[PDB]
């Protein structure tokens, strides 16, 4: 009954593990927990500012993922649509293996392969993967200049790595997914998510680029894992060094935008987001999603063997995924506290959040750490679900 | 006793067929032949002197062994995909049973054509996938439709499994014999005719009747169909002559394919037959080297419990090489033979082995479609059982 997420992150700060920690959990609809613990940088020691903004990396996937699930709900295109239909430079794709062989694809990728991560795609940092290293040579992430619509040229000529819907590999779907939208709407995704998702929301702070008082809000990122070369063998030590984002990042790109990572956004935005999908109602009660449609979103979709979910070979234990993220599924296979049916996901600098129907309860923790050693995201939940009874 | 004589002699006392040939040849020379029967059954005209043939499926070795020359001449080699010699054949697909269809994972090669591991089918195939689009599309029936014409209508069509990946008797012989087309700049009539029939002095075999081979020609009996669906039960085996629609040509000079249509007479066969005991011919010049004749005739394909199966018809005991059956193990064998022994044979009966432990070579000439009785391999039997 002590506040231990107080705890989790003041222990983190003290052992300069990281630099500033924000955190708030919401029950009904309303903050029950909440606080911050460290600074805005540890080079001057600035105090966390107010509505302090985060890059969220791929806490960005539910995002576009749920506007995915919108305009299946309006009639744009159908889970089972394949994606070629709206770009035929998916046509006609390959696959390749760890043993050189290439052979072409047996079935067409469609709308819920890109969401469950059952294309066939890879990513840029994926280690061991037989295609990742022709991905970095494309620069596919590191580029974040290039257009959306440009690096998705260069992708689509680069075979998969299984035939689609037959495995699941953690990929830049998501990324696919958010070009597939503005091939079959004739708009942009950024405009899409502001429209139908961030303004009835009122997530005022999330975008692609920083607001125009944006600048002074920014935390800095720590962290050695570097987008600039091979995946790591080891993991490199967890030490408090601002980290370089190159060109993977921009601030104020008004073309830069992606389905997998990119967006700034704050605490209080994205509890918006999360306690918004407890319904598919902004507070209000506009309905963003019918509840049949989001109960198919929630729904455990792929199911694993023995060794469980697992992205570069670290464990999601008792998860399966949802057309969203991820979803639990064995509380009895879990390695920290939760309930069934929570769900949620995570960023690469270390941001977390979790759904808990179960106690109508939303967590979100921010924090920038690039490489963290340290799984901060599940021991404030653990906290949080130590706290609520 | 001459059990040759005695089976031939009981087939037409029991007016199952019309009229045979037989000659079993050791070292080149006949050591056993005999005829029984007539030409004909309408007038009973005798057999005539180099009574001629339709060979059907026998045309198969001898299209087999031009592609042997031509990989030993550097036209092409077994790993050869067919597609760089005729692009109709890129991007094939591969239908199942279940109506799934999905792009080929493999290129067909000239190895999978030769071995019927390519994946295409035949049109009287009974429960093949895609068998009757084959017989929509009238591949076999259409004899007078130009070799390189009936390509192109093969080529839209799915192939039932991934190339190299299963065995199904098949229209690949065919391909084979257009590939070779494509490769060459030549006909396939042409070629046989400059490379094999001249070096045999075999005068008597073509895709079409010698001028005065009108008279000669055997009658053809039989009720299994070239039109219609294949049947689920063998019909009757009676003597009433055959009708073959337009499918076998006898005055076409443009008639060529590669897995039927020669005419051709027992002395002929025999001289094709003989020469695979050595690659040369009688004089001693070399039509295939023996380094190639080894590797077209070592056993290539091997078949699970079922063994080989031809619309679920077994052959017990043999393997396939680049030119048709291959006896692997005496023990599985369901008539007499030998480790070794080799040939094929074609829908209206007719029938050759050659066997190397032996040096001896065998054809039996018939003409009759969908036989219940099996007179190639009951002669074969019975002159095995003669040494
Ligand atoms: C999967 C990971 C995440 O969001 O978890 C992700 C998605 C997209 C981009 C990036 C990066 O920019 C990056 C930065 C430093 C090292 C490696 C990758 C990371
Ligand atoms: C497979 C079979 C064989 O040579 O064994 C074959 C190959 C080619 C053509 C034909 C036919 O014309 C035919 C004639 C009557 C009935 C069915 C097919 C038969």
């Amino acid at each position: 009954m002590p506040d231990l997420l107080t705890n989790v992150a003041e222990n983190y700060v003290n052992q300069d593990l990281f630099a500033g920690i924000e955190w708030r959990i919401d029950q009904d609809g309303k903050p029950i927990f909440q606080g911050c613990a460290g600074v805005k940088d540890i080079e001057t020691r600035t105090f966390i500012p107010k509505n302090a903004i985060y890059r969220i990396y791929s806490m960005t996937k539910p995002i576009v993922s749920f506007l995915a699930m919108m305009l299946i709900e309006r009639g744009v295109f159908r889970l089972s649509s394949p994606i070629q239909n709206f770009d035929p430079r998916f046509k006609s794709m390959k696959v390749i293996d760890q043993h050189a062989h290439i052979e072409p694809a047996t079935a067409l990728i469609t709308i819920e392969h890109l969401l469950t991560h059952q294309a066939g795609f890879s990513y840029d940092f994926s280690l061991g993967c037989p295609i990742s290293a022709h991905y970095r040579d494309a620069q596919l992430i590191e580029d974040g200049g290039r257009d959306l619509t440009d690096m998705m040229g260069v992708l689509a000529e680069l075979p998969l790595v299984f035939h689609p819907g037959t495995q699941w590999k953690y990929s830049i779907s998501t990324d696919v997914l958010a070009h597939i939208i503005e091939c079959a709407t004739g708009e942009r995704v950024d405009d899409l998510l502001q429209r139908l998702i961030f303004d009835p929301l009122d997530m005022q702070d999330t975008g692609f680029s920083l607001p125009l008082d944006g600048a002074s809000r920014l935390m800095e990122v720590y962290g050695m894992r570097s987008l600039a070369g091979l995946p790591a063998l080891k993991p490199a030590p967890h030490v408090l060094v601002p980290a370089d984002l190159g060109s993977s990042h921009p601030t104020d790109d008004p073309d830069f935008r992606r389905g997998g990572h990119g967006l700034y956004s704050t605490l209080d935005d994205y509890m918006a987001f999360a306690n918004m999908l407890l319904s598919g109602q902004t507070p209000e009660g506009e309905t963003l999603l019918s509840p049949a449609v989001l109960k198919l979103a929630l729904a455990p979709r792929v199911h694993f063997g023995a060794r469980g979910m697992r992205i570069n070979d670290e464990p999601f234990a008792g998860y399966s995924w949802n057309l969203l993220g991820r979803v639990m599924t064995d509380v009895g296979a879990a390695a920290y506290a939760t309930h069934l049916g929570e769900f949620g996901w995570s960023g690469a600098a270390a941001t977390y959040f979790w759904v808990d129907p179960t106690k109508n309860m939303t967590g979100c923790v921010m924090t920038q750490f690039l490489g963290s050693q340290h799984p901060i995201g599940s021991d404030m939940q653990a906290a949080a679900m130590s706290m609520l009874g």
